[PDB]
């Protein structure tokens, strides 16, 4: 119909040059798609109720952050407690649950030269309370992030590393510290004291590019509304931060005062959901898909191929979603640095892949909960279900569209490498 | 992984550049042809080749459809043709390796305002016959399609129908006509009598673009290798001419008198043959790729959606073929119009489909015809391995290569949807 | 590499380092923004210009030298508040300090004065208070006008229409304020000389988080049209009570920058905030990062390809030397102006050379400050008796000034536009002259 | 009607597969033939008489093949064509010049062979305009033809022609010291597999284009019209392929020299180089030529292509340029513009070597001079005016770009200025 091709920017879509394409974006046309850079909002003072943090949960938070450089171990403790009770309070409706990831942000070397000894106390807290992601302080070369990694141990290997880079040294070295970080975060408020101010959004944009480029997730962080930690609606400045750290290329968005100690938590929540979602309808895909395609090199690896050729079926068909079985979250996360239009669903049994999954832009984790089916195949078309019936609950997918299918040959991780062209029913 | 060897023949040094400028520039006369010849050869029947024996060279040298011209000859002297063709044909029954199919045309004498009582009857000869494609000669409008069409009885639908266009009319009609036919044969001979000679290369090069576009077979006729009907070798424009057919976007090229009645027609073959392997590896597939996906419209049928998303894959890991199986051959047609440097090897069982996707550019023909399994996934598994094991027995795969696999969710033709990823053992 | 390597040879690899060269030959704009470095120092004088809203913290003479020293080029006079005796003072101030430097002609700066309207408030069209402040601008010489809440064509017809014959000079930029405004921008760009993104108004009469696209398709139709438009409002709030601003403040300049606004302006941060001259100096070092971070192949291969063809000779002599400037990476276009119309129709193809506009008319010299990249000279000079020594001297006028502003170098390429005839609408000429 | 003839609805096209889609055989060509013919003189070529008709088919430079005849045999066909030529100067709004070619017989066994330092010295001697040099290996084979030619031949341009494996793999040493190149098509089919020469000669002419210097497709483009009054339709591809690949000039050899049609093989090339020219897709074209070329400090490159731009810009009916060595018309030449590049020179040898660069017509200026400097270019701008008007090139209304220099001598071209046409 022609009501469908006028909502979520699509006349700017099929625009034939980017300045076209800026002419024919429209205040009218309402987003459709889900909401795709993901949400990480801090936890403190004004986050910590269980109460509150369901309303967060429903505003749109996908990622808890603790600032490690506040509280004792104690006090994050209690933090992860009430997150994991909101988030399992839930877990009555498995199609409808939302898996929040809990991040540990540590303290820093500070006049060191490497990992502190606190920083290695509260590496061992996170791995012996089940943290997700560690956002590790001012990273300055691929050493420090070895270091975070020995820290963490045998037991943390499931554990992401994402390299916060806050000062002229993190940025000289970027390229490698992204080649052994999982990803990275633009952690803006240090690298504002420690480049002049002027330069960092040289900085933030030069390495959401490297990011996107190298298909590791990157998270934008700091004073992205930090007027509403005392004020109920942001100003211009600030919503329009959050909508160019989306077009940027940005997984992720991140609140950090706003969160934890504001006067409204759950409104900075919805106003980042609301600019991302009308950002994410403004990504001229045309050019984007076109050199995300012709930067990345070839490639061997089965999951690698399938991924860009699902990617490209999703395109031809307008297809609503991409549902992917997936057991380490590798399978989506390929997927994601191609920048697909449609959502993409992925249906894990691992609870650590599907909170983990939030880094990677368009990735909507579904934690199945089922004992295994004894026949294999029954068992993988009944998780592809699983994500078509949840995807119907949530409105991603109605009947008469159409989705992609991604998965793989044999059990176990590594082995994806089947696309399949679905209709729903 | 592959070498530097590999990357320097076939053209890949020039398959890399940036530009279309920078891509001529770096063509090497020292970079050797690797693939599979992909442009099918037409070979015109006649005195000077109608022999068992001859065939059986001519099929050697890569002969992939008779053509037999209505225009000269009687029924049982074409009958005895057909004939002679078959006989050489299962000749090679026996030797896997050498084993070719190799389809029949029959060229039309052509209209008077409509079609001629004596087209009608070589058209009914046709059908009772077993003849796969039909060579329309003089077609100017969609209703003398139609008319053959209506002339191909209740027995011959399966027909394929190329319409010759051979004068003005034709031209400036001929998006009617594609519409209706399913291919085209630029007839430069009566082309360039019935219009000014110097814009016969107009009129090939733009419906060579249309037929491209719309995902049809288009042939390039006549004079090609002219010379050669008295001469060993050819003239420098003919060569350049053959060259120039592939480059431009032709799926067929053909020889008329250098085979029907000249002195060299076996070498003729193999000229054609040598210019259109050369031809293939010179092919500029980043931007004929780009540009083929950006003018196809977005489609909901899964059988398009597949194998753009196959020959996507096919290029993100230089796969050696892309298995298909198909029973009409339609399938490997919509592979085909994406134009893959993948070889498309396409398993039927269906020997009139075989025969017929030699019109489509860069599809090999497998005939299978192992007793049908009592359960359909091994069945399909069955003809999967024929084409892995055809293909390394003919020099397409060693083991270690990858392989796209194009099949469908339920058997029957329609249907296909699937795409996988797979490691030759 | 082999299309720079004779250059780089020749400028040196420290001068493809600066100004984020690397980034700017880029390929892809991915790979434009993989080759953004921090490192790389901007060298180019900032194009973009500065609106100051002149207020209370921004008023007396000495306040004013140091904002036009820190880099304001045009002054906003916000008639929402105070008396036209309060106005005309604050005219007269910023006449002063302008003035101030006119001693020295080859480093004067002109400053242009904007007269931004209250509006019509809940009114159809043109308030009577607007009628009054419209005459008032005309009697007091104001070069520009921000016209409030423009909803329709007709809107814009009238403010002309009360500006009367003797403000025919002035120019008009519509501010698009509500949804109606954005509904019918088309209608209203076509009758303005240009337009102004008012985000604050903007922002609470259509969804906060929507400004961002009604700012992005603005600019990009002005673009588009090759007509100026002003980014406006809270690109640097906080600093009207801190002395830094926010990482989404200095973000939001730099976008507007990269979206392609000519102007960026500053409301109360220079009006009645504590920190005026700070306010002018942090947005005139984001736009000059942000200038130089633009990805100008894309942008010029996009400008000209939807720019249609033209068979007016201004037009067609202003893509030969944007053509030129960039084939040799010139320091600068020198252009001979009388409306500043031949400037505007360089600016409007963004050119990374500077655009000198030498011209004799003070109002277009400062009225040309709305075109990003424009550096106006005032000509102050007696004709000369042949033409062609004028127009050569004019020229001479440009190359020593902009030597000694640092924007040329002996041994650098400049490209110089004229036109064979005198008056305005002639100019059809480009000329390669190398700096000696 | 404008935008419907010279393929102006495929030239407006997004994608190369839609140009293609949108070529048009009731689309005329408006435009005059950009890409130079090349004749070779023989016995089917030799009186006066037949030459008149040659020249008014279109051949723009006489090919003289020294491997056959004797220095008698070619001063006379010099002779013969500079008499023809020189026919049509009583009307010099319209004269056409031709240039003279001397191909050498080459190394055979052998460097330079004696019999080519005595035919490169007759050359000279008979004051020819270019040198097709047979067999080119090596730069150090460009370096003795040019010494051959000694002080007195130090304008002549030197085509180096590609016959063999080694020319083909020290082709970029050899065109960086020849003027141009000749993709010698009969030897370099036999020296390498026949089915290799069209990746040679696409690989060649983009190189040529990427440099600005000429390149020819040479041998067999009609060679059935030796016998036949039509050619074939690989013939007919051929030529139109090599104009569309980026060749400067196309040559006929037998066709002309010893066949039974060589005026109709004249205009047969003439006919097929103006469709084709017409079917480029100058909006890729022009973008890869500005993307590859490299910036350049000089005023020349500079503003070679500021005009080529403002031509695109108004589609400009012509670039009017004064030249005295030829060098600003080849600078403009080789951005292909699709406006004609009209030359206006005092130089007759410029005027005749100006015909190796595509989409250059030169004039030749024989009207008195102006006292004053400024008034004598001002002249010159009229003079390709007038020819144009008369020749069909321009109408009053027309838009053309105007390239001049600030003071004389050759290399200072730095002036570009939009005319409108009376
Ligand atoms: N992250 C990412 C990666 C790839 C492509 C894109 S993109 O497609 O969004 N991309 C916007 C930036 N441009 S631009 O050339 O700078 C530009 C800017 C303003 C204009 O009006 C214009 O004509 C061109 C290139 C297209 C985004
Ligand atoms: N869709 C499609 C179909 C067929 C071939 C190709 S193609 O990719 O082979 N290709 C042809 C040739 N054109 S061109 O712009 O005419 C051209 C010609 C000569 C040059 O030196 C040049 O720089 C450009 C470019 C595209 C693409
Ligand atoms: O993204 P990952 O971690 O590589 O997981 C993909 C794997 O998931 C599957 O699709 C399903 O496997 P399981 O039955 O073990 O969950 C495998 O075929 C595939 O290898
Ligand atoms: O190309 P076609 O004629 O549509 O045939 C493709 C068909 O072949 C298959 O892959 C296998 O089908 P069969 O088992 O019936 O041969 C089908 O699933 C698919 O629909
Ligand atoms: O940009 P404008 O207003 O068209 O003015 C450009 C004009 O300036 C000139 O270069 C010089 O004109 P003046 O002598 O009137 O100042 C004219 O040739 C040209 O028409
Ligand atoms: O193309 P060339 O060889 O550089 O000649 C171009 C020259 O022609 C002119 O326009 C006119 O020069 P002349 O007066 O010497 O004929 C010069 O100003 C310019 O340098
Ligand atoms: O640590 C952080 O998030 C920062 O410095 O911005
Ligand atoms: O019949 C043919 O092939 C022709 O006329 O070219
Ligand atoms: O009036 C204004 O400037 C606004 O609303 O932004
Ligand atoms: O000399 C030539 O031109 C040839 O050999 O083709
Ligand atoms: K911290
Ligand atoms: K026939
Ligand atoms: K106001
Ligand atoms: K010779
Ligand atoms: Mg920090
Ligand atoms: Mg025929
Ligand atoms: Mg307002
Ligand atoms: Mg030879």
């Amino acid at each position: 119909g022609t009501a469908f091709f006028q909502q979520q920017q699509l006349p700017a879509a099929m625009a034939d040059t980017f300045l076209e394409h800026l002419c024919l974006l429209d205040i009218d046309s309402e987003p459709v798609a889900a909401r795709s850079t993901s949400i990480i909002a801090t936890i403190g003072p004004a986050s910590r109720s269980v109460e509150r943090l369901k309303e967060m949960i429903k505003a749109g938070m996908n990622i808890a952050r603790l600032n490690f450089s506040h509280g004792s171990h104690e006090y994050h403790a209690e933090s992860i407690a009430n997150v994991r009770e909101a988030v399992e309070s839930f877990a009555g409706s498995p199609l409808s649950y939302r898996p929040v990831a809990i991040a540990l942000d540590t303290k820093g070397p500070g006049s060191g030269p490497g990992l502190s000894e606190q920083d290695v106390r509260d590496l061992r807290f996170g791995v012996e309370h089940g943290v997700d992601i560690v956002f590790a302080s001012f990273v300055r070369k691929a050493s420090d992030v070895a270091a975070v990694r020995a820290a963490l141990g045998p037991e943390g290997h499931g554990i992401k590393i994402i390299s916060k880079i806050e000062n002229h040294e993190g940025v000289k070295r970027f390229d490698e510290i992204l080649e052994v970080s999982d990803g990275i975060m633009v952690a803006r408020g240090d690298l504002g004291i420690e480049i002049p101010a002027e330069k960092v959004f040289l900085a933030q944009k030069m390495m959401i590019g490297r990011c996107n480029l190298a298909g590791k997730p990157v998270v934008c962080a700091t004073q992205m509304l930090e007027s509403m930690i005392t004020k109920p609606r942001p100003t211009r400045a600030e919503t329009s931060d959050v909508a160019n750290a989306v077009l940027d290329g940005a997984d992720c968005i991140m609140l950090s005062g706003e969160t934890a100690k504001g006067n409204f938590p759950v409104e900075a929540v919805k106003m980042q959901h609301a600019i991302a979602r009308e950002a994410e309808a403004a990504v001229y895909h045309r050019q984007l898909f076109e050199e995300l395609r012709r930067a990345a090199p070839l490639s061997r690896d089965p999951t690698e191929v399938t991924a860009i050729g699902a990617v490209e079926a999703a395109f031809k068909c307008c297809a609503a979603a991409i549902i992917v079985l997936t057991t380490t979250g590798r399978s989506a996360q390929l997927l994601s640095r191609y920048r697909p239009r449609a959502a993409v669903i992925a249906v894990t049994r691992s609870a650590q892949a599907a909170r983990q999954v939030h880094l990677c832009r368009g990735v909507f984790p579904l934690l199945y909960r089922e004992p295994p089916e004894a026949i294999w195949a029954d068992d993988v078309d009944r998780r592809v279900q699983f994500g078509i019936e949840s995807g119907k609950l949530r409105g991603f997918l109605r009947v008469g569209d159409l989705v992609i299918v991604v998965t793989g040959w044999r059990p176990g991780s590594g082995y994806t490498n089947i696309m399949r062209v679905l209709s729903i029913s």
